[PDB]
């Protein structure tokens, strides 16, 4: 285990003292890593690991907050949500939960937080904030903004009238680890706060000339919408001359495939060719650089058996990629599994799917208005400036929601620095 910073240790201390806490910090400050250390330090009984999204839940071995709550979409009236939470399996999960971990809190809208808080009280019959559950919450409100299952403009989670009562303590992680380069760290920090000076703008524009690929590997284009990702990956695959090689997943419940898809980074049908640009979506070997996010290209298929792909990675290593398995925790503690190769096509990927990840071979076009925090998320995935190529950069792409700046300014009002 790595040596926790003083900041990271302080959060761990609070959690083990039984304090409900929100902890926050820039991209790559080790929030999710610290969640893993927290989960290891707690009894597994009574501790529930969630995140706002399926992609983020994977990073910590958890489930989605949606799946844990078991209140359907959460759009139904509170009384109907309570009844849903009273269902077998669901109910027990609420009753037995003493500590609830939530990563990537920035995607949870205030109305949903309010709903969960009320459900917690109703189901557990405990007249205390959040049913008396110890909340352990982290993320960055200057990253991806709240989504909604409804049609109204969402409020940030901190706008809930229950936020401060439910998470009375706030701590910060301030040392970025993802990037090693101070120039790049300082550049990302300016973007995160919406402060694009002439110098910042010039620096990002200069990346347009970066050749980020090496030896037949090309940059993954980060896109705002999955439609555009799917179309790009399919068209680039189709244009390759080789025969198609197919790898069909085996699911424990094929019928529930769609529930699996939301919490699992691999598809039912994987199609590959010589030359296919692929991303490894599971940590295989940290030492050999075979980690989640690693980019490579298919350099052959084995002659024998299933004809598994041989993949040359940007790092250097060339390796035959074997089947792996994901076991997802759905509603009411139901478990579903998928066996598949841990590969996705990677000429393109959505910014939402990169949430929480480190990447190192990325291109993005930043000349349009984006959602608050979305340009920052995209840029802050890259380990290094030289693995990033930004096209058509314009500060219009970089927006911070004023509500979030006000939140952060209020949060630090009494602090030393
Ligand atoms: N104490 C530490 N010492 C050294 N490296 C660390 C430490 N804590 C975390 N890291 C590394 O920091 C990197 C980023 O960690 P991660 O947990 O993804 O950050 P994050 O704050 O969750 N990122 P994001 O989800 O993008 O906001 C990982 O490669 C960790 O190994
Ligand atoms: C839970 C979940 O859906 N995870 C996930 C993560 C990454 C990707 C991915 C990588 S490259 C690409 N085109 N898409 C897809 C899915
Ligand atoms: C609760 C807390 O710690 N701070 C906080 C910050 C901002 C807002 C907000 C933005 S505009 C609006 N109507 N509400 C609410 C609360
Ligand atoms: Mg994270």
């Amino acid at each position: 285990r790595m040596q926790l910073s003083e900041e990271q240790a302080a959060v761990l201390r609070a959690v083990l003292k039984g304090q409900s806490i929100f902890f926050t910090g820039s991209a790559g400050t080790g929030k999710s890593y610290l969640l893993k250390r927290i989960l290891g330090s707690l009894p597994p009984t009574g501790t529930v690991a969630t995140a706002s999204t399926g992609v983020a839940a994977c990073h910590i071995g958890g489930t989605t907050l949606h799946a844990f709550a078991g209140i359907g979409s959460g759009q139904a009236p509170l009384a109907q949500c309570v009844a849903l939470a009273q269902r077998p399996g669901v109910r027990q999960g609420w009753l037995n939960c003493q500590r609830l971990v939530i990563d990537e809190i920035s995607m949870v809208e205030a109305d949903l937080f309010d709903k969960l808080e009320a459900v917690a009280r109703a189901v557990r019959q405990q007249n205390k904030p959040f049913g008396g559950i110890q909340l352990i919450i982290c993320g960055d409100f200057l990253q991806l903004p709240p989504v909604t299952k409804g049609s109204q403009p969402p409020r940030f989670c901190f706008q809930s009238k229950s936020w401060k009562r439910c998470v009375p303590v706030t701590l910060e992680l301030t040392k970025v680890w993802r990037q090693a380069d101070q120039t790049f760290i300082s550049l990302l920090q300016a973007v995160r706060l919406g402060r694009c000076s002439d110098e910042v703008t010039r620096q990002l524009q200069a990346t347009a000339s970066h050749k980020v690929g090496r030896d037949g590997i090309v940059a993954t284009r980060l896109c705002t919408h999955q439609d555009d990702v799917a179309l790009t990956n399919e068209r680039r695959l189709q244009e390759l001359p080789g025969k198609v090689h197919r790898f069909e997943a085996m699911d424990s419940n094929p019928e529930l495939a769609s529930t699996l898809d939301a919490q699992c980074p691999v598809s039912q049908l994987l199609q590959l060719k010589l030359g296919a640009q692929v991303m490894l979506v599971k940590n295989l070997s940290v030492s050999r650089g075979l980690v989640n996010g690693a980019r490579g290209v298919v350099v052959g298929f084995e002659a024998e058996g299933r004809g598994l792909p041989q993949v040359r990675f940007l790092c250097g290593v060339t390796e035959v990629i074997h089947a792996d398995r994901w076991t997802v925790q759905a509603t009411g503690g139901q478990l579903l599994s998928r066996q598949q190769l841990p590969l996705q096509l990677a000429w393109a990927m959505s910014i939402h799917k990169s949430q929480g990840m480190t990447l190192d071979c990325v291109e993005i076009s930043l000349g349009r208005v984006f959602a608050s925090g979305q340009a920052y998320v995209a840029l802050s995935r890259a380990r290094s400036l030289q693995g990033l190529r930004v096209l058509d950069f314009d500060p219009m792409a970089v927006r911070c929601d004023p509500r979030v700046l006000h939140f952060y300014a209020t949060l630090r009002r009494g602090r030393s620095l």
